[PDB]
């Protein structure tokens, strides 16, 4: 119930909120059904438009009018936006140059610059220079303060989990807005973009913005505005909050604009239609910012012009149907549509079977534009899986696909000719960010960074604590003049121990064999040393992984590499080594095949053991510093030493083989060297977290080895390629992956060809950033350069993503 018959009267676009049943006169009242009865004709006032003219100039103020150019507006806040243009001869805001704001230049009274957050759904990164021309207040924001060439989006690229991800720095697996559309079992109810479940609060997880504002005592404008609300009334509206007194006034806002997504799903991204829109725009940027100069705020607010994500050409025949794989399709719910989500229709059928879906579903036509797995195998760079609103299996859709249950749904439902939601790292997907003001730099370019980020930043620019999020807090300090966060490193939990030689071989019974019995003063002091260190300055480029969790590990050094051993998991958690340029790949020996040697500085209690592999008829070994990049023959034994196995599928040693044999080399000749550090990860309960011992499902079998889910690579040389990566004196470069381990190769459709068709394209789909390794690993990489700390805090958010510009 509302009791409608209460009154605006004095109330339009009320900040705190009135609960039910008195009638409302907030920005979200409409969308409630709830408004006072008086709403429309106090709140929604339009007469005469949204523009003085002159003979409007001087008039008696008319209370009735959308806004005024009466001579009081000024003091009322109430003036159109180009009064002072119109009237008073002054120029609009994108007509004067732009001129470096040094410092806030405020009106007395103002505690800090207030932030304006001027959101735009469906803004595909390419606008920016495509719609240029058409755009010249966005424009100058672009080009005379701080932006970067695309932001990247979170997985689903669809609007609500975006912009949810934007307002709490949170992966929606996190926040809990992992779709437009949800179903979540323990609940029983459905969320839905139209209707009423999407209200209730138990949804949205994590805390937004104007939450940790008021938290901290920092008043917020609201965020949300009912869509029939015009946008010149939403830009008057803000200007309104800002001539509140000091005590009440805001000092974080948003605005949002629901196109130019509207009008590129009906026309597709680049549609000739899609001129106006950014038009339309750029012309209500240009009444903000004429609307903040007559208020003397345009050097005193930083203004974000953000988007939640891009926008492809997707046309109704571009659709796969279920319905053309499966036998049972009405068995199943799918969500379909950029994404697929299966699920069971029925809870009462145990005749439905996961396994059976999937397997219907993989490379089953030549040309299959959709990638069927279940969550936990998703690239791990999604961050799509810890949360049960998110169904076990997935379909990964190509762009410019969709994918639907039967054809019946797309008829009975062409219409649209573009749509989004795809994989993140999609070209298309990408959005805009554009930061400017007296916190923001001065005609600035910043690299591509990710949403996840742009809340730290938020709460920095307002001075707030951040509350817990999947930023990493430092990262975009380059984007700012003042107000930077000044991170400390993690404290290292867990100091290594740095074994002798403790063993004699006989004391090992491990089942392994080599043959490496082939028995010099002057070469043995040399070998000696290796062993104590003497090639870790080469191998070892940026300092020593700290680990950041308590355990116990050793370090182990050789000619060729440098291991953090873990006692616990019976492998290193990470092995770092550097390959030249000049690097010659060998092959391993004839005589070395099988070859398994125990290392005398491990006891034979924490090593593997040969038998245990023999023994599982589904699982082999490899190695993680690989045996045919050895600097030399006698060097190569080091790399068959039984702590540097690690155990591995047949299938996914065809993966990692031509990794280490043919790629490590070529991206050495590329990069001019490289330095790799490869590792396990064990996240067996696919929460993006290192796993401790007890969540282990699988080891070899009747042993205490562990079996990884995935195995990383991090991969650093030096941005100057013509330093070799060795010898780097100032930004490095990095490239990453985490490759899932897994026992077939389903995933590539081309397995049964040659590696050279197939692995580097698994590789770069399972590309990372550091930070995600660090949390998979509790490591913390890149402790010892000459870089400032943020900048290595940069290095390690990037993501090599292997789309063209
Ligand atoms: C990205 O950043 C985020 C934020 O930093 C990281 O997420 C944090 O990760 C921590 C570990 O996974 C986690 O800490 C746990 O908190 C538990 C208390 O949870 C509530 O309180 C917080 C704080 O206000 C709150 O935000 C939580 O919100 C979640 O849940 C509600 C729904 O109930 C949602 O609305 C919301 O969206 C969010 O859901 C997400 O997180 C949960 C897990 O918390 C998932 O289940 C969801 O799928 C979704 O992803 C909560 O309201 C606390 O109980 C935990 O302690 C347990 O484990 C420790 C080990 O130290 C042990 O001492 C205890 O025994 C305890 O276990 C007991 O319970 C078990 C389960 O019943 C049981 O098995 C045992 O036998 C025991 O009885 C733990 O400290 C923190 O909640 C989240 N925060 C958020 C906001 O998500 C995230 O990791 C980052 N991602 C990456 C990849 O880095
Ligand atoms: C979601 C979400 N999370 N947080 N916020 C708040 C937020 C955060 C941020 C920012 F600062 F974070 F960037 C910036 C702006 C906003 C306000 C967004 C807003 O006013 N709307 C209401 C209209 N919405 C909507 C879209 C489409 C349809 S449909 N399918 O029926 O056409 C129905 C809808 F209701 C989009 C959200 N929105
Ligand atoms: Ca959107
Ligand atoms: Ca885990
Ligand atoms: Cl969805
Ligand atoms: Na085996
Ligand atoms: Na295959
Ligand atoms: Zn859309």
């Amino acid at each position: 119930w509302t009791a409608t018959s209460g009154s605006c009267k004095g109330r339009c676009f009320e900040l705190q909120e009135v609960g039910p049943p008195d009638c409302r006169c907030d920005n979200l009242c409409k969308s409630y059904s709830s408004c006072c009865h008086d709403f429309d004709e106090l709140c929604l006032k339009t007469a005469r438009g949204w523009e003085c003219t002159k003979d409007r100039c001087g008039e008696v103020r008319n209370e009735e009018n959308a806004c005024h150019c009466s001579e009081d507006c000024l003091s009322r806040g109430d003036c159109c936006t180009n009064y002072q243009v119109v009237c008073k001869g002054e120029s609009h805001w994108v007509d004067d140059d732009c001129e470096e704001i040094k410092v806030p230049e405020c009106p007395a009274g103002f505690v800090r610059p207030p932030l304006i957050i001027f959101s735009v759904d469906g803004f595909r990164a390419s606008y920016m220079k495509k719609g240029s021309k058409v755009m010249p207040n966005i424009e100058k924001l672009r080009s005379c303060g701080t932006h970067a060439p695309y932001m990247r989006p979170v997985y689903p690229t669809k609007t609500f989990p975006n912009l949810y991800t934007l307002a709490t720095g949170l992966y929606p697996e996190s926040h809990g807005i992992v779709g437009n559309s949800m179903y979540d079992p323990v609940f029983d109810a459905s969320f839905h973009l139209r209707g009423r479940e999407k209200f209730n609060h138990r949804w949205w997880g994590g805390q937004p913005l104007w939450i940790t504002a008021t938290k901290q005592g920092v008043r917020a404008g609201t965020f949300f505005w009912s869509v029939s609300i015009p946008h010149e009334r939403r830009i008057l509206t803000i200007l309104q909050w800002l001539s509140l007194p000091d005590n009440e006034r805001p000092s974080v806002y948003a605005f949002y604009s629901e196109q130019p997504d509207f009008s590129g799903h009906k026309y597709g991204p680049f549609g000739p239609e899609m001129t106006n829109p950014l038009r339309e725009i750029d012309k209500t940027v240009g009444q903000l910012m004429d609307g903040l100069k007559q208020l003397r705020l345009h050097r005193c607010v930083n203004v974000i012009f953000v988007g939640d994500h891009g926008m492809e050409d997707v046309t109704c025949d571009r659709t796969e149907f279920l319905s053309n794989y499966l036998t049972n399709v009405d068995d199943i719910t799918l969500v379909p549509g950029t994404l697929g989500r299966i699920r069971a229709k029925s809870i009462n059928n145990s005749k439905y079977d996961p396994k059976t879906i999937i397997a219907a579903l993989t490379c089953k036509k030549p040309d299959q534009h959709f990638k069927p797995y279940m969550k936990q195998h998703l690239p791990k760079r999604l961050h799509y899986a810890n949360n049960r609103r998110i169904e076990d299996i997935h379909l990964l859709v190509d762009r410019r696909w969709h994918v639907a249950r039967k054809p019946l749904d797309v008829y009975k439902k062409c219409f649209f000719q573009g749509d989004h939601g795809f994989d993140n790292k999609v070209n298309s997907m990408q959005t805009v960010f554009v930061g400017y003001g007296p916190t923001f730099k001065y005609r600035t370019k910043v690299p591509p960074f990710e949403n996840i980020e742009l809340y730290n930043v938020m709460c920095d620019l307002l001075g707030l604590k951040p509350a817990p999020n999947n930023g990493t807090h430092g990262s975009l300090n380059h984007l700012l003049r003042t107000n930077t966060f000044r991170p400390t490193m993690p404290d290292e939990v867990s100091r290594p121990n740095y074994p002798g030689i403790m063993y004699l071989q006989s004391e090992f019974d491990l089942g392994c064999t080599c043959d490496d019995k082939v028995e010099n003063k002057l070469e043995e002091l040399n070998k000696r040393l290796h062993t104590k260190g003497s090639t870790k300055e080469r191998h070892l480029l940026y300092g020593r992984p700290a680990v950041l969790y308590r355990t116990s590990y050793d370090i182990l050094y050789h000619t060729d590499f440098e291991s953090g051993y873990s006692e616990i998991f019976l492998m290193p958690l990470w092995t770092s080594y550097t390959i030249s340029k000049q690097a010659e790949v060998s092959s391993i020996p004839e005589h070395l095949t099988n070859c398994v040697r125990p290392d005398v500085r491990v006891s034979p209690g924490f090593s593997q053991n040969c038998l245990a592999y023999k023994n599982d008829k589904q699982m082999s070994y490899g190695f993680l510093f690989p045996p045919y990049l050895s600097s030399s023959p006698e060097a190569k034994y080091d790399a068959f030493l039984v702590t540097n196995m690690v155990p591995m599928y047949p299938a996914f040693k065809r993966v990692w083989a031509y990794f280490q044999r043919v790629l490590v080399k070529k991206y050495a000749s590329e990069r001019n060297g490289v330095n790799v550090i490869s590792g396990p990860i064990f996240d067996y309960n696919y929460d993006g977290l290192r796993d401790t011992e007890d969540e282990i499902k699988q080891y070899v079998e009747g042993s205490s080895i562990p079996v990884p889910t995935h195995y990383y690579s991090i991969i650093t040389s030096c941005l100057d390629f013509t330093q070799p990566a060795d010898k780097c004196d100032g930004p490095l470069s990095v490239s990453s992956f985490i490759l899932p381990h897994r026992p077939d190769n389903d995933e590539s459709c081309n397995s049964s060809e040659d590696e050279s068709k197939w692995v580097e394209e698994l590789m770069k789909m399972h590309t990372a950033r550091v930070r995600d390794i660090e949390h998979l690993t509790g490591l913390d990489f890149y402790r010892k350069t000459s870089r400032s700390y943020s900048e290595i805090l940069t290095l390690k958010t990037y993501l090599h993503t292997y789309e063209s510009e």
